[PDB]
């Protein structure tokens, strides 16, 4: 059995790796509560380090699901509410347009046209981050247009930490990751763990690791391994396995709020009906969904993302490419971590091939 699944994953991953020149890749699969890991290639082409289920990858915007779990905790402890105006949790923003923007709009990228990235002139400094939001003028009315945005959900995470009374980075290290049982998950990789930190590769195989930037922790900062990230996936498949406060914090992120095409937007997670064709799942994770605006169709009420559904999230840095997906009704979870930023369509292709069947 374990040899037949290894042959499936190997048939799913190996062609895509060679086709995209991916130096190293790690797959972690959860089925019926049983873990399975599959390692391919090299974490470092220079020093010949091989990929293992403990290899640390940059998961990029998959971090947004962790940020959402943090926000989920604040909501369950009644320190904030999704319809709260943004400037309520940051007095410096009072008098700016964020007096009429809800946290939900920020969490779900519908504030009114916040861009993908902070301007290059905005540095990792609170005052510059403050000034940026203070002078920002909307392109659209709130809650009408989705524009994938790090400033948007980054502010969402930053305000969640404020409502809790501590910085975002500290709350993650000392509460979230320990509460989720994650010891191989970091925002700032300890010096003792750097040996497990895979090298990233891009155009011309120039080495690429992520550097500092405004609200980087909230938007795309997590580094973890396939095994540790699968622990997180399992925690999403079985929130009851955690203490009550953190079970409710994960269930909070399993709530859909509006649709765009086949994709239902939750907190961090993006959901699809299952089964669904590969082309449609690829279309939902394609570049236009990240760089271009889209009108939304709001659901009459929060829709639980449970049952025959596929929750997922992509993640890309300059040198890494991750994809996470799980299916509640099937009790199946999947993690694909790679040290090259290769097309999301290819990430979904690997995941879809594996999911095909059982
Ligand atoms: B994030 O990784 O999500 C993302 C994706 C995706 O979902 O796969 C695709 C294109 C852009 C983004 C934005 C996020 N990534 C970053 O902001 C990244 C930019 C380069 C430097 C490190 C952070």
């Amino acid at each position: 059995p374990a040899d037949r699944l290894k042959a499936l994953v190997d048939a799913a991953v190996q062609p895509v790796m060679k086709a995209n020149d991916i130096p190293g890749l790690a797959v972690a699969i959860s089925l019926k509560g049983e873990p399975h890991y599959f390692s391919y290639g090299l974490a470092s082409k220079e020093d010949g380090r091989r990929v293992t289920p403990e290899t640390l990858f940059e998961i990029g915007s998959v971090s947004k699901t962790f940020t959402a779990t943090l926000a989920g905790y604040a909501l369950t402890q009644d320190k904030m509410r999704l319809d709260d105006r943004a400037s309520q949790h940051w007095p410096a923003l009072q008098g700016s347009r964020f007096d009429g923007i809800s946290l939900l709009d920020l969490a779900t990228y519908t504030a009114g046209g916040l861009p993908l990235q902070f301007p290059d002139s905005v540095q990792k400094d609170q005052a510059q981050i403050r000034d940026y939001y203070r002078q920002w003028q909307p392109t659209y009315a709130p809650g009408s247009q989705r524009l994938y945005s790090n400033p948007s959900i980054g502010l969402f995470g930053y305000l969640a930490a404020r409502s809790l009374g501590q910085p975002f980075e500290r709350l993650m290290e000392q509460q979230v990751f320990p509460a989720l049982g994650l010891e191989q998950t970091h925002l700032d990789v300890p010096e003792a763990a750097l040996a497990q930190y895979a090298q990233g590769y891009g155009k011309d195989d120039r080495p690429l690791r992520v550097g500092p930037g405004p609200l980087d922790a909230e938007g795309y900062g997590v580094k973890t391994s396939a095994a540790d990230l699968l622990r997180f996936v399992d925690a999403n498949l079985h929130p009851e396995r955690l203490d009550r406060p953190w079970a409710q914090a994960l269930d909070a992120t399993h709530r859909g709020y509006y649709k765009v095409g086949d994709m239902t937007q939750g907190l961090g997670w993006e959901a699809y009906d299952w089964p669904i064709s590969l082309k449609r799942l690829q279309a939902g994770n394609s570049t236009p969904m990240a760089l271009q605006p889209h009108r939304i169709a709001r659901l009459p009420a929060p829709q639980a993302l449970e049952g025959q559904r596929l929750l997922n999230k992509t993640g890309s840095t300059n040198g890494f490419g991750a994809y996470v997906a799980f299916v509640p009704g099937r009790d199946l979870g999947l993690v694909i971590l790679a040290n090259r930023n290769y097309p999301n369509a290819e990430r979904v292709k690997i995941a879809y091939a594996i999911l095909s069947g059982l």
